[PDB]
DNA sequence: TTTAAGCAGTCCGCG
DNA sequence: GCGGACTGCTTAA
């Protein structure tokens, strides 16, 4: 099969790699990579290298790497530019892998372990690792097998074994319930002592050593505890074999690098690639929200679960390991991350760095080309502008259409043709209103412009115009198989109902393309044996499919990003404001273009019907559309819905393409690619007292959504957008209350809203203390910490914090606040034992019992409810022109 | 290693 | 009590 790398370091003069060969074998070796640098050289002087700029390059071979790096410096000493890959470790990459990587994924070993440290002296701090690890669940991908460390004896106590059996069993029969397809896959070891058990894990792990390590937290609690407890009890030349190549690297006050080794935590990748904000990170927080499945219980401390319940002890580190990958089979972030690492062709934990993927992408390509790649150079950090937001008029809006610019940014660059290379130079600028009024006189008969002043060449697509298009059309293939896949799946399983029996094999067909009639009818004469090796295979297809488009999709997105980083090869902040601000004129001049159609085809003049706009969006008011011809014309909701998609289809989208057109050849573009396509129809329930939605300022509205791109939904959906129900500060209890409030207002009217909000603030009183406590992250605790008291300006949580532990001294096994993680927030009444107005503690948790009962009879419900619940709700109502009061006669509707 | 914007809360100035 | 500054936090896109 095709070679692929695992992993790749660089140590000295030497990289080390660990890869797959030939015959699909794990191997390791050590070379002395000689890198290749670049120097601008007289044009006399032929080659075959060029920079992107068409100067001619000669080639620096140097010796070792360590030659090529001091080369640079000397360079940078004498002022001239140093061109080329100076991170070796990427172009050894490119050198070694000269192709697009095919990558089997059953060959790579994915590592998941957890630990388990019984600690009544606090919290075990890895970087002492004072207490015995007693125990350990490592799955191993190759093997698909839960590997179990059991300590049995420990100063903390000696328990017996733990029982498989009794593992299995319900929790309803005082079970711990392990997964019933797991049980079979554990391979349970006890351990006399705690040198024996990691001596013995030290030697699985040398034996089967991860490629990709994962987990919940372990690269800032597992690995470097099982590290330095390993140091300290057998040495550090042991705890070091911890790397494949035995070079470890330990950054103070402590996280531990393993050479050789790819470490993707979990949590880490859960917060790059979930696109969400929990009020909690904790595993069990998580894994709620994305399995349903309820907290592993247990009594007591966990400081005193080995001692009291060793048992579930052990099924509880054996299914926090289970939980993840229960995760990550639903997310698929571990094969996201091995398709893109691969697909830039760079270490897999880079891809966390949108600067260093797209720098490996970019590098490659013109590689092939023999182009020469600029040296990174520094930048003063400088801001510079950024997207169009219009200010909307606070109101109610009764029917709304709104309609989206495709990939935006990226758009803009292609359409410009902006890359560093391409800048042709400038023009004189006029006020930007002029550009959108079409008042300014023409920047350019030549080149491509942007409002800002920047001209580019037509005549070349520009290196990173290039570059975004080809990920930008691999998108489009890949979503492609996978939606063939996808229906090929639906007619191998149409044929699985009746099987022939017959004797044949599986149709070597590609997945990725719809299939043919021909191969329909051979389908459905083939065996089930046959056909169920197809869906398999359909199947996979889709699956891949998936993930690459989603790779695609994350690479589109971050480009823009990564040229706005003044560390990033290819940024230019005369670029990054050529991209915006054309991003700006074209919003505000399709907003006059959409203003002009309508006043025009409704016959009125000068009405403003773009009601808002945010980066690359608009939001269209409907109300007059729907008079011109009247409600009383529509049958039902599913009428009008029509209406305004067909209205939009067949007539607004032509007059915006128009729009679009003319804006391009004013600003002489290389192509036309501002495609804005329409997004939602938004409205109340004919007949009824709905409102439809509501705006509020700026990035706050919600509207009741009938239509999404063509999908009609079967029962409206609300898109509600910066409210306090999208915010994971707003107490949980509080963001469902709001959002039947937003519900009601928007679908059944003002009457509807008053009966739930009276409701809601009589039962208040009622719910559980965590469903209604504020979450807030928690920076800078001691900047605010004086002798334990509040100190100037101290924020209100943080004061919460303190107050909290002022509460808690003493008292060696309590939980702690953790700097920079989340806390739960309560107000209390004054005249409180607690000696403050509030208190906090770690989200996602019961607060202790040492003062959960105190801090319960001294919540104040009162300010609680009005800060959370009403103070928000009052805006909302309010820009909506509602009253959430209910009155007693018709002239108490006023305000008199 | 993106910019734009909205709230919660301090801390002050106020005959 | 109420509006500025200004810090902290969190969303939109």
């Amino acid at each position: 099969m095709k070679e692929f790398y695992l992993t790749v370091e660089q140590i000295g003069d030497s990289i080390f790699e660990r890869y797959i060969d030939s015959n699909g074998r794990e191997r390791t070796r050590e070379v002395e990579y000689k890198p290749s640098l670049f120097a601008h050289c007289p044009e006399s002087q032929a080659t075959k290298y060029f920079d992107i700029y068409g100067k001619p390059c000669t080639r620096k071979l140097f010796a070792n790497m360590r030659d090529a790096s001091q080369w640079i410096k000397r360079m940078e000493d004498i002022g001239l530019e140093a061109l080329g890959m100076d991170d070796f470790k990427l172009a050894y990459l490119s050198d070694t892998y000269n192709y697009e990587i095919k990558y089997d994924h059953t060959k790579i070993r994915v590592a998941n372990f957890d630990i388990e440290v019984t600690s009544p002296d606090g919290f075990p701090e890895p970087s002492q690792a004072k207490h015995p690890i007693d125990a350990i669940t490592h799955y191993d991908s190759i093997d698909d097998r839960f590997y179990v460390f059991d300590l049995l004896n420990s100063p903390y106590g000696n328990v017996e074994e733990w029982s498989i059996e009794i593992a299995a069993k319900l929790q309803e029969q005082g079970g711990d319930e392990v997964p019933s397809e797991i049980i079979d896959k554990i391979i349970y070891m006890p351990f006399d002592n705690e040198k024996e058990l990691l001596m013995e894990y030290l030697n699985f792990w040398q034996q089967k050593t991860p490629v990709i390590l994962t987990g919940w937290n372990v690269e800032s609690f597992a690995i470097p505890y099982v590290y330095n407890r390993i140091k300290n009890i057998f040495g550090e030349s042991t705890a070091k074999r911890l790397s494949p190549h035995r070079k470890t690297r330990v950054k103070v006050i402590e996280i531990i690098t393993l050479f050789g080794i790819s470490v993707l935590d979990y949590i880490d990748l859960y917060k790059k690639f979930s696109f969400t904000n929990q009020p909690s990170y904790s595993l069990d927080y998580i894994s709620e929200f994305e399995l349903n499945v309820g907290k592993l219980k247990y009594d007591g401390p966990i400081s005193k679960l080995r001692e009291s319940n060793h048992q579930r002890y052990i099924s509880y580190n054996i299914i926090a390991v289970y939980r993840v990958l229960q995760i990550d089979a639903k997310r698929q972030f571990i094969n996201l991350s091995l398709d893109m690492g691969y697909y830039a062709k760079i270490q897999i934990q880079s891809v966390f760095s949108p600067i260093k993927t797209w720098d490996a992408i970019i590098f490659n390509s013109l590689k092939e080309q023999n182009k020469v790649i600029p040296q990174g150079r520094s930048h003063p950090v400088q801001p510079y502008p950024g997207a169009f937001v219009k200010e909307p008029i606070p109101n109610r809006y009764k029917y709304v259409m709104s309609f989206d610019l495709t990939s935006l940014y990226p758009s803009i660059i292609r359409q410009v043709n902006i890359s560093p290379e391409t800048i042709a130079g400038t023009f004189k600028v006029a006020p930007l209103h002029d550009y959108i009024n079409a008042v300014a006189e023409r920047p350019s008969d030549v080149y491509s412009c942007s409002p800002n002043g920047m001209m580019y060449y037509k005549d070349r697509d520009g290196v990173v115009p290039t570059e975004i298009t080809k990920v930008f059309n691999q998108r489009k293939e890949h979503k492609g198989y996978m939606l063939a896949a996808q229906r090929n799946g639906e007619i191998i399983k149409e044929a699985l109902h009746n099987p022939n029996l017959s004797v044949d094999e599986p149709l070597d067909v590609d997945y990725r393309f719809d299939f043919s009639d021909e191969i329909k009818e051979k389908i459905k004469k083939l065996s089930a044996k046959s056909l169920n090796e197809m869906l398999f295979r359909a199947q996979r297809t889709e699956v891949a499919g998936m993930t690459a488009q989603i790779n695609r999709k994350l690479l589109i997105n971050s480009l823009y990003g990564a040229l706005g980083n003044v560390w990033f090869r290819y940024y230019d902040l005369r670029n990054a404001t050529a991209i915006t601000t054309f991003g700006q004129m074209a919003l505000q001049w399709i907003e006059r273009k959409v203003n002009e159609y309508l006043n025009e085809v409704c016959g009125t003049e000068g009405e403003a019907f773009v009601l808002y706009g945010d980066t690359d969006s608009i939001y269209v008011s409907a109300d007059k559309i729907i008079d011109k011809v009247g409600e009383s014309k529509f049958r039902d909701t599913n009428h009008w819905v029509d209406f305004l998609d067909k209205f939009a289809r067949e007539r607004m989208e032509p007059a915006i393409d128009r729009g679009f057109r003319e804006m391009c050849e004013y600003m002489n573009n290389k192509q036309h690619l501002m495609f804005m396509d329409r997004e939602a129809i938004a409205g109340p329930p004919l007949g009824s007292k709905g409102i439809g939605g509501f705006w509020t300022g700026k990035k706050r509205y919600a509207l009741n959504v009938w239509d999404m791109e063509g999908t009609r939904y079967a029962e409206p959906k609300l898109k509600i957008m910066g409210l306090e129900t999208q915010k994971s500060s707003t107490p949980k209890a509080v963001q469902k209350a709001l959002k039947e409030c937003i519900r009601r207002m928007l679908q059944e009217g003002e009457e509807s809203l008053q009966e739930y909000f009276k409701e809601f603030e009589k039962e208040f009183r009622q719910l559980n203390y965590i469903s209604i406590a504020s979450v807030s992250s928690a920076n800078n605790i001691a900047k605010y910490d004086v002798g334990g008291f509040p100190g100037p300006k101290c924020p209100f949580h943080i004061r919460g914090i303190l107050t909290y532990n002022r509460a808690i001294k003493g008292n060696i096994d309590a939980p702690q606040v953790v700097e920079g993680e989340k806390v739960y927030v309560l107000p209390l009444r004054e005249g409180n034992p607690f000696g403050d107005k509030c208190i906090a503690w770690p989200s996602g948790t019961e607060i202790t019992d040492l003062i959960k009962d105190d801090v319960l009879h001294w919540m104040d419900y009162t300010v609680l409810l009005e800060k959370t619940f009403i103070k928000p709700l009052e805006g909302f109502t309010s820009a909506a022109k509602l009253d959430y009061e209910k009155k007693a006669s018709l002239f108490d509707m006023f305000d008199f």
